[PDB]
């Protein structure tokens, strides 16, 4: 499971029911030994006024642990979900690329708010993480630019650039954000990719993010398919905006 829904809010809102909640559910997540619900008799506010050693003080067999768990809610912030963009330039894009490049433009410049933290992957013989899962404006510009810049060359191995995501997401995901991959190609894969790419893609769902695949040129329905979670979240390019902003509007609430 995941942070439940009051617990999606900043911590500085928490309140004292909250806290207990949130303990509960750290005790299922990580296996640790149950504490009483009276171990933190406080709100969010005064819970983040505790130090480590209060922690652990107060649960001497999880208080380090759950201490840290909060920093990491913490280093969230604002965001609620974050979206990881899985890019195909290999050559058989290398005449499309601006296709590609205007649809992550408009997604990116319309949802960038304190809520949203994106990422942009890269891929076609290796992966690159051409932007780290980031909400900062100023780093998502940038990475705008460095995206204009891609020259598409080489293989289809969706699943290099479908693993960057998984990792970020594990490392940098759960908690407080939904996540969500969308991966833009033609799905034209060769070999044991198509093999592969279903394999990384049963991972991210295993992480509790959705795949969503967006068909460049004459994509591949059926391969498609079957990296994305379902056949409804698999659309073409050419309206691909408009449905994508409607999912999002949508988990943003």
């Amino acid at each position: 499971i995941a942070l439940p829904a009051h617990l999606r809010l900043q911590p500085i809102y928490w309140s004292r029911d909250d806290v207990a909640q949130w303990l509960k559910w750290a005790e299922n997540e990580f296996s640790l030994r149950p504490i009483d619900s009276n171990t933190f008799e406080m709100n969010g506010k005064a819970l983040l006024l505790l130090t480590k050693e209060d922690f652990r003080y107060r649960s001497p067999h999880s208080g380090d642990e759950l201490y840290e768990l909060l920093q990491h809610i913490l280093a969230q912030a604002r965001t609620v979900f974050d979206l990881y963009f899985v890019l195909d330039k290999s050559g058989s894009v290398a005449n499309n690329w601006i296709e590609i490049y205007n649809f992550v433009q408009q997604l990116a410049e319309r949802f960038v708010s304190p809520e949203m933290r994106l990422s942009f992957i890269v891929f076609s013989s290796q992966a690159t993480i051409i932007l780290p899962l980031t909400g900062d404006r100023g780093k998502i510009s940038k990475g705008l630019e460095d995206l204009k810049r891609v020259s598409p060359v080489g293989e289809t191995y969706i699943h290099e650039g479908l693993k960057l995501a998984n990792e970020q997401i594990q490392k940098a995901g759960g908690l407080k954000t939904s996540s969500i991959i969308i991966a833009l190609t033609d799905g034209k894969l060769d070999g044991l990719v198509p093999s592969y790419a279903e394999k990384e893609a049963k991972i991210s769902r295993s992480l509790g993010a959705s795949v969503y695949a967006v068909g460049v040129l004459d994509f591949e329905q059926a391969q498609l398919e079957r990296i994305a979670d379902s056949k409804e979240q698999v659309f073409p390019v050419k309206g691909g905006f408009q449905a994508l902003k409607g999912i999002i509007n949508s988990i943003l609430a």
